[PDB]
């Protein structure tokens, strides 16, 4: 699990959202696994606005920090869980890197802040799901 606060945002892998998240839903996209809810408490967390393609993403499931070069924001096929069918996740950059479904909501970052939050796990791979094109979550 884990989140992403941004002004009055919180961002979730949308298959670890809650009832509140979709009580208080700002916007979801299903094929990019992330919910976005309304908080009534300002969110201290900077969004990377940049290209970045290395940085460092929270694996809880080894309580540690990685670097990780990582693709760009593509249409990627992902497998099966039981949140999802087997379909095309889109903005989702992976890495050689370890994500168990626990991992979900560890954060990447570069310098310019936080770029994605892990999505996808398996076969040595790490996907997260981009969040530096939604430039809404920098204003009201
Ligand atoms: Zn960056």
């Amino acid at each position: 699990s884990g989140a992403i606060y941004v002004g009055n945002y919180r961002v979730v892998n949308r298959h670890l959202a809650t009832h509140n998240d979709w009580a208080n839903l700002v916007w979801e996209d299903s094929s990019r696994d992330l919910l976005v809810s309304s908080t009534t408490a300002q969110g201290c967390d900077t969004i990377a606005r940049c290209d970045c393609q290395t940085g460092v993403y929270y694996c809880s499931s080894r309580r540690k920090h990685y670097p990780v070069s990582f693709s760009k924001p593509s249409l990627i096929f992902v497998e099966a869980s039981e949140y999802y069918p087997a379909r095309y996740q889109s903005h989702l950059m992976l890495a050689v890197g370890h994500s168990e479904p626990g991992d979900c909501g560890g954060i990447l970052r570069c310098q310019h802040g936080v770029v994605g939050i892990v999505s996808t796990g398996g076969n040595g791979l790490v996907g997260f799901a981009d969040v530096r094109d939604l430039l809404w979550l920098d204003e009201e």
